[PDB]
């Protein structure tokens, strides 16, 4: 019967789509930290300094 | 987003304008004393002297 294969291949299709989704979720995590830090750090750099009074 | 840079460069622009202002305030101080003294001293010079009676 044709049904048997249709079921089995669905199982595969789901699993692959899961793996594909995962990499984007993971990568978004990696980028989150890197981005946030880069902004903070750059801001502090511009904002700060010393001045010779006399 | 474009906004991010617009903020950061504003911070710089303010700071530079501050430094530029400072030099004029400082220099005005330096000149104040030098001017005042020059006037006083010159005045005393003209105003004063001795006369031989006999």
């Amino acid at each position: 019967a044709i049904g048997i294969g249709t079921l089995i291949i669905f199982i595969a299709m789901v699993l692959v789509a899961a793996v594909a989704a995962a990499v984007l979720i993971n990568t978004s995590g990696f980028l989150q930290q890197k981005a946030m830090a880069t902004g903070k750090e750059s801001t502090e750099q511009v904002a700060s300094g010393l001045q010779v009074i006399r």
